[PDB]
């Protein structure tokens, strides 16, 4: 929910900070990959049990499945603190 | 000389240079989860035509890889350079 996503050219950015849990880092990524993202910078922390990330990505091609779709997605493995 | 890996009690720093490829940030992310370590922080930068990567993760259970085989596992998809 407090999250937010911007995009300029081919490319997205993504800001989020969630709970940590065992595996969650990579399953952020994967779903970014899933939604034909490949994430080049990836700036990362952690601090008090949580997770704040940022990924810089590009489309794999045409800017198909870039609005919002990022949100429920990242939201079915992810709990925004 | 490469690419340097470090080890600390439980916890793995693998920091490397490589050539950049589509999609070679989550295929090395994805040999690290196959050697049995999950990543917590990530910190990765591109520039030229090579990817910059930090990587701290600790070990995903009891089952201990270690170093010579983290550099080996890394080279199967990602060129050090």
């Amino acid at each position: 929910d407090n999250l937010r996503i911007g995009s300029f050219g081919n490319e997205v950015v993504i800001e989020l900070r969630c709970a940590w849990r065992e595996g969650v880092l990579l399953e952020i990524m994967d779903v970014i990959s899933d939604l034909h993202l490949d994430s080049h910078s990836v700036q990362s922390s952690t601090g008090d049990g949580l997770l704040c990330l940022t990924v810089n990505c590009k489309h794999k091609g045409s800017k198909i499945a870039t609005p919002g779709m990022i949100k429920e997605a990242l939201q079915r493995v992810a709990w925004i603190c």
